[PDB]
């Protein structure tokens, strides 16, 4: 979403660690948004392994993925990290981002499904092009931090265009802190170290539930270095703390 | 299915002095290993454990009108502090709020909760001593074997519901997201108990790793507030010397 505002004392949070980049704090019961930078809010960059979570309802969606006990098998060839090498459920897959498991699945599904779904879901410029097994990760789909909140709250919601089993199956497998107080709900992204020049892109998006509210939140920076991979969850989660959320 | 004892776990009851039973079955209920093969069977007020039903029997029934509904505070004194707030399902399970499920209970009816824990195949089945109180004071009776069954029907989305209303069930319940295993579990806790005849607590629940699952269900003598905290370490660390985590 109803309204965003500027907040520039969570740039603290941000030049303290030398990092540029943004985040979008939404909560839910008064349907307002508020961000360090309104311009990077709206800026659309590859949304890597965060497409595993429209990808996961996709699969779910066609029957190319048939429920959440299915077991990925692993075929025993070399993969690009030790931790895919193993059979995994969806969450596992969710879990370690395991690429080529959300490859096989973005193949079965195929452009044309593919294309209809993520116009369906508003899915960030909804340009597939450079391939349908690499376009999330190396091709031309782009998606706002903005988007991602508001995507994330259709699924919070159960309004997305997909059963409501298939949307509570890949909720299930995004949560990733549950304490006494509130339970969080997220997902990690990675484009890799970027070129000379032009950074890579590293997310944290996801909703945290306390008490009766509902907070949605999205996270990017540029990143040139591994190493800087932790900032995209310390940097929100300190923001976070501030607010009371935690 | 068959029931196996494991003597080794002994030690963690007896360093403690608790008379209780631990029960755990990997993939499935097929083989269950306990410590006290009598006691695993032995059934006990199920306390606070039977939110878990009682959930899904409100969702079932429309009581609960959805996985989203918020459950009022009238404003009135409620016996804890923690439970004078308004409440959503899962806030309601994890901090155990009696009025919450008792006003559950009653518009559900003893006819239709009858009827749904003959479906679940739930303990005794006994539901006399009251609409509202009879898991909490009542004739209601669960096994340690009992409650891994039930788990593992819910796990597989068998129970006698629809697979929409269990998974909003099993999101209420998780307690311990790991990057490596996801934990389900709910305590229960009847009170201190008569003389000579003490109350019971329970954990209840299962464990998500890798490609496996693995259910338990632990259940302690208690006649003093002051040994709850055992209901989790005991069974907690049983599972961290099997590598379960
Ligand atoms: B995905 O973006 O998510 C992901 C993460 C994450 O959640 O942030 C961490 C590690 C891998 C992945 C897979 C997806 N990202 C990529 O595929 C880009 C690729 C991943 C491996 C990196 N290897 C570094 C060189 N040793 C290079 C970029
Ligand atoms: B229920 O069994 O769950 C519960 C727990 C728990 O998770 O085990 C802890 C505290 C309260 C509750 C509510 C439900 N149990 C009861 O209503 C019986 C009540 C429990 C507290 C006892 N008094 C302890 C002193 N603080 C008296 C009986
Ligand atoms: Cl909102
Ligand atoms: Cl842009
Ligand atoms: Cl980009
Ligand atoms: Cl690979
Ligand atoms: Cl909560
Ligand atoms: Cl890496
Ligand atoms: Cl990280
Ligand atoms: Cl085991
Ligand atoms: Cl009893
Ligand atoms: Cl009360
Ligand atoms: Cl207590
Ligand atoms: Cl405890």
């Amino acid at each position: 979403m109803g309204s965003i505002t500027e907040n520039t004392s969570w740039n603290k949070e941000f030049s303290a660690e030398a990092v540029n980049g943004v985040f979008v704090l939404c909560k839910s019961s008064s349907k307002s948004c508020a961000t360090n930078d309104l311009a990077r809010a709206s800026k659309e960059y590859l949304p890597a392994s965060t497409f595993k979570i429209p990808n996961a309802i996709i699969g779910l969606e066609t029957g190319v993925i048939k429920n959440e006990h299915q077991v990925f098998k692993w075929d025993g060839k070399p993969r690009a990290m030790k931790q895919w090498e193993r059979d995994l459920t969806l969450r596992g897959a969710i879990q370690v981002s395991a690429v080529p498991v959300f490859q096989q699945i973005a193949r079965e599904v195929g452009e044309v499904r593919m294309q209809k779904y993520l116009k369906k879901f508003s899915y960030g410029n909804q340009n597939i092009s450079g391939g349908i097994d690499k376009f999330w990760l190396e091709g031309q789909l782009r998606i706002s931090a903005v988007n991602q909140v508001e995507f994330l709250e259709s699924l919070y919601l159960n309004k997305l265009s997909a059963s409501k089993e298939n949307q509570l199956i890949v909720k299930e497998a995004l949560v990733t802190e549950a304490a006494p107080e509130y339970l969080v709900h997220s997902k990690t992204g990675f484009s890799g170290v970027g070129t000379e020049s032009n950074p890579g892109v590293a997310w944290w998006v996801g909703w945290v539930e306390k008490e009766t509210e509902v907070y949605f939140f999205a996270f990017n920076m540029d990143i040139d270095n591994e190493s800087k991979l932790p900032l995209r969850k310390s940097i929100p989660t300190k923001i976070m703390e501030s607010e009371g959320i935690i």
